[PDB]
């Protein structure tokens, strides 16, 4: 009973944080075994930042410009390395508490636990999902660069994301453990604009069935759609477009609650036609596209 | 808004989860130093469950009826008491993952992170209020009983409630960690039904503040109030009335923003009064309540 954004527990990824230093420049890196991996802007100074050619800082670093702090040990960098936007820093301390865990790039849509972290030190952890436009809303400050993303299962911690920067607009952008940029984003100090943004289809109806199993029906009705005019009504407001691989996912959903898949599609169809007339779902006003089917099912089974 | 509920880093609190078991009814318990902690729910078999007995539950047990499990490594118990609706088993191992911790009792509209638990086994973690009719709005599945509600202060963790049951409206009660229930319930399983609920006013204030702080101040009248005024108000439109704790713990985003405490109780009687007309606050026309005045400065200043 209930519906509420839930992170992962964070314990195995609170064991892997670290600082890493250059001069004065300081985040957060990821200690798995023997290797720190955190965002490259790290080797900038303040007139690096704007429009920093890495190739040429990194080749002017030794080892011992990089300062590797767990807690109050400090950790001794024998190697480095780059990936794309990723600093690779060899120790030559294995971390014991690193869990099983793998890289993946996530698909926009998906979701994924953030662990915020400030010097090395986590700070908190909430849900969020990767955009359309590959931005994902966070709740970063100052400090948080090389926070990382993640979802686990069954005690493997899969790392999706890690934190870069904050664009104009309040939402942030980042990299996979890999390097590359989620979007069109690139790692330097400029003021950098998103794609247009949409809203995730398949999520908000997913989120629509969550309120059903909680008892509110308000939305419901009786007409009907197919699923070819639905999405012209989507696209029409800028919603992602719902495919049958969508339809299909949803299924347990629509099994649970008895409501088709294409008739709650006439339901968001209503809602984006004529608003919520002051009421909300869920205790929200606007129809919330952060919860995956898999994230619905996960706390409404049963 | 950029405002999102974050949990607190729940390592500390996983290290100190184990699973509970009497005949089958089995729950989750908190392992501290030599003492696992859980609700004496655990000793009713389902006949019992209704309208246990439990002082004549519990002198049939003994210790060796106790299976306390981490993981599927059993934790010999080695003594046993009752403090309220919480069972007390002494166990022969000091939790090696035991953290600077405090018990503490919270007012309505105290956050808190719940570590959602299954058979021992953390699945989730995210934040929650307690509400004024002593409820919180969390989510919460059967074999849920016993996860725990906390907050880090620095490094200690302060555990402030264990989860007890599910009301029929689906919202959860429990108890702090010496057994207290928060609210009128008992540990039977029958129909309790929660009062009626208000608007957490202190947090709401703390929400006007945080407008103000991002550059949001049109609700801002040019008038005052007293306390005592204000309070009368406020219970006319289902808000709490405030009191000198709430006042204080307003301090630091009243000097934060120079709007003196009693100047945003008169702008938040304007809004009740008036309404929004069409117009939003940090995007929503809806005012946040669970939100506290630290949960504020947590996420505008760090
Ligand atoms: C408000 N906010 C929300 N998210 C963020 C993340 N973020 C960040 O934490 N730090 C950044 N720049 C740095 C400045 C430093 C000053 N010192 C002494 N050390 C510093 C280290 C960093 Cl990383 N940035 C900006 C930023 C970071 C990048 F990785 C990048 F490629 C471009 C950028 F403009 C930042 O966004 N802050
Ligand atoms: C849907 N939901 C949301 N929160 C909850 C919490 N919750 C719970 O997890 N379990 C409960 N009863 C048990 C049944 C058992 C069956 N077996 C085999 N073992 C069991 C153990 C428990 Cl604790 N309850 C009900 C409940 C639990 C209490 F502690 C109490 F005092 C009164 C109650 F009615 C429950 O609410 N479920
Ligand atoms: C945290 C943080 N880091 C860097 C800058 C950028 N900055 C400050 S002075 C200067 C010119 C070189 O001295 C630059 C690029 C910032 N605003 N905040």
């Amino acid at each position: 009973s209930g519906f509420r954004k839930m992170a992962f527990p964070s314990g195995k990824v609170e064991g892997c944080m670290v600082q890493v230093t250059c001069g004065t420049t300081t985040l957060n890196g990821l200690w798995l075994d023997d290797v720190v991996y955190c965002p490259r802007h790290v080797i900038c100074t303040s007139e690096d930042m704007f429009n920093p050619n890495y190739e040429d800082l990194l080749i002017r670093k030794s080892n011992h410009n990089f300062l590797v702090q767990a807690g109050n040990v400090q950790l001794r960098v024998i190697g480095h390395s780059m990936q794309n936007c990723v600093l690779k820093l060899k120790v030559d301390t294995a971390n014991p508490k690193t869990p099983k865990y793998k890289f993946v790039r996530i698909q926009p849509g998906q979701t994924f636990s953030v662990l915020a972290c400030y010097n090395g030190s986590p700070s908190g952890v909430y849900q969020c999902a990767m955009r359309p436009n590959f931005t994902i809303k966070g709740s970063f400050l100052n400090g948080s660069c090389g926070s990382v993303g993640f979802n686990i299962d069954y005690d493997c911690v899969s790392f999706c994301y890690m934190h870069h920067m904050v664009l104009p607009t309040g939402v942030h952008a980042g990299t996979d453990l890999e390097g590359n940029f989620y979007g069109p984003f690139v790692d330097r100090q400029t003021a950098q604009a998103a794609g247009t943004d949409t809203t995730i289809t398949v999520n908000v109806l997913a989120w629509l069935y969550a309120a059903v199993i909680n008892g509110d029906r308000w939305f419901l009705n009786r007409f009907t759609t197919t699923l070819n005019d639905f999405n012209l009504v989507a696209m029409k407001y800028n919603y992602e477009p719902l495919t049958q691989d969508h339809v299909d996912i949803l299924g347990p959903l629509s099994a649970q609650t008895g409501i088709a898949v294409l008739d709650m599609c006439a339901s968001l169809k209503e809602l984006l036609q004529n608003g919520m007339n002051g009421r909300t779902i869920l205790g929200s006003a606007l129809l919330e596209d952060e919860f995956t089917p898999f994230d619905v099912v996960r706390q409404c089974s049963g």
